RNA sequence: GACGCUAGCGUC
RNA sequence: GACGCUAGCGUC
């Protein structure tokens, strides 16, 4: 199925996001729309901000529960955008049906409806 | 089908998946003298016991410029045998020649024959 | 060897 | 972020 799930943080299993605000950039990369997300992560500059490809590496994006702060990806620059790019080894996929919890280390591996970015939206 | 294996780094000929026996369904070795020939042992830097057999020796590529790393060499039961990575070698289907690249025993399918002391 | 973990480095 | 490579540590 590719029925809609939530993201809850690893660490402390705090809802993140559902797979709906999820998109994809690259086909490689996944983002997440939305400001109520917004609010459920902190950043911290990049020690080492590399470059590459299209967009550049700023900030690494944290749990904003100060009794978690469980590593969850980047923040980074892509055209005109500053947007989260998140890494699925941070977090618990869970069906909202069910409440089947799966433990992804790859993107590659969760098959979802992966939505393609929009910069309309 | 039947497949040799070639080392990973250098391509030459280390046995063929015909030669090869698995033990305990997890751990994968093989028969004969050929392959006895291929490759060199070295005492293990750190040896150390677990389930059935004892680590002794690290085994690596005979060839010397090559000498990529092939495994182990463990005492099990009343034989001491080489036990070999995948990870280590290019797995090439003698019919096509196709070549692959596998990480984990896991995902080479092929007749797993089990391991018979009375073979070897 | 079979798996897991930490650190570091490299490419777009 | 996505891969890739080292080194070390642990378990059986
Ligand atoms: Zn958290
Ligand atoms: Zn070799």
């Amino acid at each position: 199925d590719k029925e809609n799930k939530k993201l809850l943080c690893r660490k402390c299993k705090a809802l993140a996001c559902y797979t709906a605000d999820v998109r994809v950039i690259e086909e490689c990369h996944y983002t997440v729309l939305g400001d109520a997300f917004k609010e459920c992560f902190v950043s911290r500059p990049h020690p080492k901000p590399k470059q590459f490809s299209s967009f550049e590496k700023r900030a690494k994006i944290f749990c904003a529960r100060q009794n978690c702060s469980h590593d969850w990806g980047i923040h980074v620059k892509y055209k005109t955008f500053e947007i989260p790019v998140i890494k699925i080894e941070s977090f618990v996929v869970e069906d909202i049906a069910t409440g089947v919890q799966t433990l992804y280390s790859k993107w590659k591996d969760f098959h979802f409806e992966k939505i393609p970015f929009d910069p309309a939206e």
